[PDB]
């Protein structure tokens, strides 16, 4: 598939709701980030959402980077050097 972009260097926290599905970004496109709004089809990245179902109604913060280790949530990578030098559009 295409690489992924880095989208943005700060998570969006948001409230997931429980019971309800979504569908993070993977690839780095979306221009609703977090989540997908379909980019990744429409230049045919090979790529494609992580969908999930929210177990529980909380805030959680979602990964922009597209480089967390473990997806879909922020774990901090964003912190890096190496993401703060990112350029945003770009690949890590
Ligand atoms: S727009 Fe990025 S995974 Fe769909
Ligand atoms: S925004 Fe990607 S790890 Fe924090």
């Amino acid at each position: 598939p295409a690489r992924s972009v880095v989208a943005l260097k700060t998570p969006i926290k948001v409230e997931l709701v429980a019971g309800k599905t979504y569908r993070w970004c993977v690839c780095g496109r979306s221009k609703k980030q977090p989540f997908c709004d379909g980019s990744c089809f429409f230049q045919r990245t090979g790529l494609s959402p992580l969908k999930f179902k929210a177990q529980e109604t909380r805030m959680v913060a979602l990964c922009t980077c597209k480089a967390t280790q473990r997806p879909p949530y922020c774990d901090g990578t964003c912190r890096s050097e190496r993401v703060q030098k990112a350029e945003v559009g770009s690949p890590l």
